[PDB]
C-alpha cells in the first residue's frame, strides 16, 4: 500500500530486499536506506540509485568516477531516477521521488553505486497493484 | 618446503586465506592467485598486492585512480612490493618476489585493490618463526 520502504545495507556488501513493488495508487514514494553494519562510509559505505535497468552500468560508472563529494552519482546524471546519499554503517538516509517519472510495466534497477558494489548490490523495482 | 603459495577469490568478495607464511629458506616466494568465481573481471575482478601494512589504504587509493588496464595499480608505486594483475572468474596469475625485500619479525598486508574490495580482502603476510 502506502508509498514507503525500507531497504538495508550491510558490511557484507548486500541488500536485504531483491524486489520492491511501488503501489499504484502512490504519487510519491519514499525509500528509507538503513546501513546496519559498522564500516566507515570511505570503505564500505552504501546509497541507493534507481535506473532503467539499460542504464545500470553506466551510471553505475559514471557514479565511481564522480566521486565521494558527489555521492558517487554524476551530478545531474539524467539517466537516474532518484538517489540517496553515500552513508556509512550506523546511519540511514530517505530520498521520496514522483512515481510520475516510472511508468507501468517498466523495469528499474536499483543497486549502490559505490566503487565495484552494483555487482552485489542490486535490486529490482516495479509499479504495481 | 616449498616456496610458493596458492591462494583463491571468490564472487563473495573473499580470499580463502587470512594469513600467509613465507618461509626463510626461501630466496624468492611465488603467490599463485586464482579466481574461483564465474564473475567476469569487470563486476568481480580480484588482485594481489602487497605492501607494508601502513600503505595499504593509500596505495589501494591509488590504485583505484589507474583503472583496469593498469590491473588497479599505480604504475612504478614505489610501496608495492609485489602485485599480479586483474583476473576474471576462471582465471589466474603469479608473481614471484625477493623475500630480501622482506623483513624478519614485519607484518605486511596482502588485499584486493580493484575499486571497494580491499575493506573485504585482507589479510597478513610474514616470515617464518
Ligand atoms: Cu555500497
Ligand atoms: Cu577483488
Amino acid at each position: 500500500a502506502q508509498c514507503e520502504a525500507t531497504i538495508e545495507s550491510n558490511d557484507a556488501m548486500q541488500y536485504n530486499l531483491k524486489e520492491m513493488v511501488v503501489d499504484k495508487s502512490c504519487k510519491q514514494f519514499t525509500v528509507h536506506l538503513k546501513h546496519v553494519g559498522k564500516m566507515a562510509k570511505v570503505a564500505m559505505g552504501h546509497n541507493w540509485v534507481l535506473t532503467k535497468e539499460a542504464d545500470k552500468q553506466g551510471v553505475a560508472t559514471d557514479g565511481m568516477n564522480a566521486g565521494l563529494a558527489q555521492d558517487y552519482v554524476k551530478a545531474g546524471d539524467t539517466r537516474v531516477i532518484a538517489h540517496t546519499k553515500v552513508i556509512g554503517g550506523g546511519e540511514s538516509d530517505s530520498v521520496t521521488f514522483d512515481v510520475s517519472k516510472l511508468t507501468p510495466g517498466e523495469a528499474y534497477a536499483y543497486f549502490c553505486s559505490f566503487p565495484g558494489h552494483w555487482a552485489m548490490m542490486k535490486g529490482t523495482l516495479k509499479l504495481s497493484n
